[PDB]
C-alpha cells in the first residue's frame, strides 16, 4: 500500500467529516434564521452525504488494502454567511475545492501505479461533479427570482 | 430560553458528535484489526446513532425554542484498546458517562422551571439506559466465551 | 385532589374555549376580509383544536381524579388586526401565552407532589411548543414574500 | 344583505355556541355524577353538533352574502339539574326553544324577500325537529324504566 | 443506583404479587359464591395484570441499572367481603392505595435526582389512574341497578 | 366433595404459586448475574406456567365440584445457587418433587372413589413428566459443553 | 491491437486456467482430507470463477479487437498444504499475485495508449481486490477459533 495515497485519503476522510459538520450547521441556519426549510433540507442531505458514504467508503477501502485509518477532526463554525444566497454560495465554494482534492488523489494514484486507488477514486470524481451540479442548480435560483418563497417551492421539487 | 440549558445542550451536541466519530474509528478497528466484523457493525450502528438523531434532535429542538446552535468539534483517536473486549469495555465507559451528562441536564431543566426541556430530555434519559444495556449485553459475551467466532455469531443475532 | 391544580386546570379549560372562539372569528376574517382562505383553514384547525381535545382532555381527566369542572366563559371579539400578517402575529402572541400558563401548571403539580397531574400536563407542554411552531412557520411566510397568493400556496402544503 | 337577518343569524350563532358549551358540561356531569356515560356521549355529540356545523354554516353563509360575523359569548353553568332525567329534560327544553328562534328567522326572511336566507334556514328547520326528536327519544326512556343500566344499554343502541 | 429507590421498588414488586394473589381469590369468589362470572373475569384480568407486567417491568428495570431483586412474599386471604359490591369496593380501596405508593416512589426519584427512575415510574403513574378508573366504573354499576344479571351484562361489554 | 382431595389440591395450588414466584426470581438471576438470557426466558416460561394454568385449573375445578379455594402463600428466596448449572439443577429438583405430590393426589382420588379428580389429575401427571423432561434437556447442556454461549444458542432453539 | 497487451492478456488467461485447476484440487482436499466441506465449496466457487468469466472475458475481448487467443496450459498439483489454514493461506498468496499481474497490465495499457484495454482491465482491478478480500475473510477465521466446526459454520454464512 502507498503511504502517500494513505495520507491523501486520510485527509479526504477528514475533509468530508469536517465539511459534513459545517453543512449540518448551515442547514440549521437556513431553516431557523433564513426561513428556508427546504434549502435547509437540501444542505442537510449534503451533510449526511459527506458524513455517510463519503467517509465510510474510505474506511472500508482501507480495510481491504491494508491502509490505516486516522481520526483527527477539528472544526468550529465561527461566522455564518449573512443571507441565504451567500450561504449556498459558500457551500458551492467548498464543493468546488473538493473537486481539486479529488483530482490530486487521482493524479497521485496514477503516479504510484496504484490502479486499485485510481479505480476507487472514480466514484468521487463523478460524485464531485454532480454534488457541485446540484449545489449550482440551487445557487441559480437566487439569481432567477427575488422571492424566497418562490425559490423555496422550486427547491422542494429539486429534492 | 435558558442560557444554561442552551449551553448544556450544546455540550451534549458536541459530545454526541465526538463520540460518534470515535465509534466510527472503533468500528473500523473491530473489523480490520480484531477480525470481528459483527462487533464492528454493532459499534458502527452506535456511531450513526450519535451522529444521527442524537445530534439532530438537539438542533431541531433549538429551532423551536429560539436557542442557538454551536458547532465546535475537536477529536483525535490517538490510542486504541489492545483487544476486542477492551474495545467494547471502553465503549461501555463512554456510554455510562453519557448517562451522567443527561442526568445533569434533567436536573437543570427542573431547576430552571423549563418543562419543555425536561420533556425533551426524557428521550435521552431512556435512550441512555438502553444504549448502555445494548453495549453491556455485548460486553457480557467476552466473559461468557473465549472463542471470538462464537461471540461473533452471538452478536449477529443481537443485531 | 388538589384544589389549586383544579383551579389552574379550570382556568386552562376556560382559556382554550375562549381562544377557540376567537380563532374561529379570526379564521372567518382571514378568508372573507383578507382573501386568504388557506390561512383561514389553518386558523380554523387551531380553533377546532382548542375547542376539541384541548378542552375535552381536561374534562375527562377531571372525571378520573374527582376534580370538578367549571364552565364560566366570557369572550367578545371587539377589534380585528388590520391585515393578515398582524392577524397571524396576534395568534402567535396568544399561543406563546399558552406556553406560560402550561408551565405554571407543571410547576404547581411538582410543588403539590401531584404526579398524575404533571403527567397529564406533559401533552400540553409538548403541544404548546408544536402549535407555536406551526403558527411561527406561517408568520415566517409574511416576511418571506410580499405576494399573498404565493403565501397562500405555501400555506396549502403546510396544511 | 339584510341587517335584521344579519342580527338574527348572529344571535343564533351565539345561541349555538353557548348551548354547545352548556351541553359539554351536562355531558361531563351525566358521566361523572350520574354514572350514565352513554347519556354523556349522547349529550356530548349534541355539544359538538352545536359548536360544529350549527355555528360554521352561519359563518360560511356570511362569507357568501356580505354579512358580518359577531363573536359575543357569555355563558356560566351555575346550577346543574338534580338527576339524569331532569338533566335530559332540561336539554329538551333548550332544544325546543331553538325551534322557536329558527321559526322567527324563517318568518323574517320571507318578510324581507330574502330567499337565499329562507333557503339557508331550511336545514335548521329540519335539524331543529330531528335534534328535538333524538332528545325526546332519550327522555322517553326515563319514563319507561326505573333501572339506569337498562336505560344506559338502550342509549348505547340509539348512538 | 439508589438503595432507597431499590427498596421502594422491591416493596412495590411485593405489593403487586400479593395483590395479584388476592385478586385471583376474589375472582374465584365472584364467580363461584356470587354468581357473577363476568365480574370474576374482570377481577381475574386485574390479577394477571399485577402478577404479569406490573411485576416484570420492575425485575427487568433492575437488570438494566444494577439494582437487586428481592422475593419475599406473604399473603393469606382470611376473610372475604360479604357480597359482590363489597368485593369490588375492596378492590377499589386496594387500587387507591397503589396510587399512594406510586406517588411516593415518584417523589423519591426526584429527591434522588434519579431521572431514569422517575421516567420508569411514569407508566405506573398513569396505569394507577386507569386501573382505578376501570374498577370505579364497575363499582358504579352496583349503585346503578339492583339486578345482578343487568350488572353482569353491563360488565360483559366493559370487558 | 372430598375434604382430603380438597386439602391436597389446595396444597398443590400453594406449591405452584410459590414455585412460580421462585422461578421468576431464578429467571431474573439467570439473565442478570449469569449472562444467560435464554436460560432466563426458559425459566420465566416455567414461572408463568406454574402461576398460570397450573393454578387456575385447580381454582376452576373447585368451582365445578363445590370445593373451596384457600390462598395461603409464604415464600422467600434467601439464597441463590452459585452458577447456572446449579440453578437449573435446583429447578430440576423442585420439578421432580412436583411429580411426587401429583402421584399422591392420584393415589388418593382412587382411594376416595373420586373419579372426577383422578381424571382432572391426569393432565398434571402428564405435564409433570414433560416439564421435568424439558428441564432435564437443559441440564443436559451444562454437561455437554463448557461454553456458556454454546449452551445459550442451544437453548434458543429449545425455546 | 497491441502485441504486448495481447501477450500479457494471454498470460493472464493462462494464469486463470491454471489457478482454477489448482483450486478445484484444493477444494476436493479441503472436503475429503480436512473435513471442511464448506471451505471446499468456498474454494470450488473460486475455481469456477477463474475457469469461468475470468477466462471467457479475455477470449471475448479478443474477438472484438482482433487479438489472438493462445491456449498453452501446464499445471501439476504435486504437493498439498498440510492443514486447512495453510491451504487457504496458499490460496491467499496466489490471489495476491493475481493483483500484481493485473497491475502490470493496467500500467502497460496506459503506456500503449490502449484505453479500451485499460477499461477492460478495470473489472479485474476491482475483482482482484474483492476475491482477495473474500479469501482474507476466511483466513481470518483460522486465527479466530481453534474449532474446525465453528469455522465451518461461519463459512456457511459467508457463502
Ligand atoms: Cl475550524
Ligand atoms: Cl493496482
Ligand atoms: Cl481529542
Ligand atoms: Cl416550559
Ligand atoms: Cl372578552
Ligand atoms: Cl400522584
Ligand atoms: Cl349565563
Ligand atoms: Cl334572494
Ligand atoms: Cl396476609
Ligand atoms: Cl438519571
Ligand atoms: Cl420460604
Ligand atoms: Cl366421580
Ligand atoms: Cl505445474
Ligand atoms: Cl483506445
Ligand atoms: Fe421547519
Ligand atoms: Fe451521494
Ligand atoms: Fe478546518
Ligand atoms: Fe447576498
Ligand atoms: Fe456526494
Ligand atoms: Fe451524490
Ligand atoms: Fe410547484
Ligand atoms: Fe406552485
Ligand atoms: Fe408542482
Ligand atoms: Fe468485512
Ligand atoms: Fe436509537
Ligand atoms: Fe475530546
Ligand atoms: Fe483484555
Ligand atoms: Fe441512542
Ligand atoms: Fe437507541
Ligand atoms: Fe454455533
Ligand atoms: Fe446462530
Ligand atoms: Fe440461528
Ligand atoms: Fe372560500
Ligand atoms: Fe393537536
Ligand atoms: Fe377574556
Ligand atoms: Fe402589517
Ligand atoms: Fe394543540
Ligand atoms: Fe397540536
Ligand atoms: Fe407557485
Ligand atoms: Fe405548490
Ligand atoms: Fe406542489
Ligand atoms: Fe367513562
Ligand atoms: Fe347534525
Ligand atoms: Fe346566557
Ligand atoms: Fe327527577
Ligand atoms: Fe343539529
Ligand atoms: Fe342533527
Ligand atoms: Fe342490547
Ligand atoms: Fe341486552
Ligand atoms: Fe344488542
Ligand atoms: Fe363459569
Ligand atoms: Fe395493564
Ligand atoms: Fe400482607
Ligand atoms: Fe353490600
Ligand atoms: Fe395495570
Ligand atoms: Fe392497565
Ligand atoms: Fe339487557
Ligand atoms: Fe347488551
Ligand atoms: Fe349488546
Ligand atoms: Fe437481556
Ligand atoms: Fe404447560
Ligand atoms: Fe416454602
Ligand atoms: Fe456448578
Ligand atoms: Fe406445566
Ligand atoms: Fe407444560
Ligand atoms: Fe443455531
Ligand atoms: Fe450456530
Ligand atoms: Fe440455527
Ligand atoms: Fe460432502
Ligand atoms: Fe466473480
Ligand atoms: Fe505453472
Ligand atoms: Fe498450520
Ligand atoms: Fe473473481
Ligand atoms: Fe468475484
Ligand atoms: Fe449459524
Ligand atoms: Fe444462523
Ligand atoms: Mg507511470
Ligand atoms: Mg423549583
Ligand atoms: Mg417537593
Ligand atoms: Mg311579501
Ligand atoms: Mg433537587
Ligand atoms: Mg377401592
Ligand atoms: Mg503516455
Amino acid at each position: 500500500k502507498s503511504n502517500k495515497i494513505n495520507d491523501a485519503l486520510n485527509q479526504h476522510y477528514k475533509l468530508n467529516v469536517e465539511l459534513g459538520l459545517v453543512y449540518a450547521h448551515y442547514a440549521h441556519v437556513a431553516d431557523d434564521e433564513f426561513d428556508m426549510p427546504y434549502l435547509g433540507k437540501f444542505i442537510q442531505h449534503l451533510s449526511e452525504d459527506k458524513l455517510g458514504v463519503h467517509k465510510e467508503y474510505i474506511s472500508d477501502y482501507f480495510k481491504r488494502n491494508g491502509m490505516k485509518l486516522k481520526t483527527d477532526v477539528s472544526v468550529a463554525v465561527k461566522s455564518i454567511p449573512s443571507d441565504a444566497k451567500a450561504l449556498i454560495q459558500e457551500v458551492y465554494a467548498r464543493e468546488n475545492e473538493v473537486r481539486d482534492h479529488v483530482k490530486a488523489i487521482a493524479k497521485l494514484a496514477l503516479a504510484e501505479d496504484d490502479y486499485e486507488s485510481f479505480y476507487f477514486i472514480q466514484w468521487y470524481v463523478r460524485d464531485g461533479l454532480k454534488d457541485l451540479t446540484e449545489v449550482d442548480d440551487v445557487v441559480k435560483l437566487f439569481n432567477s427570482s427575488n422571492d424566497k418563497l418562490i425559490i423555496e417551492e422550486t427547491i422542494k421539487e429539486m429534492v
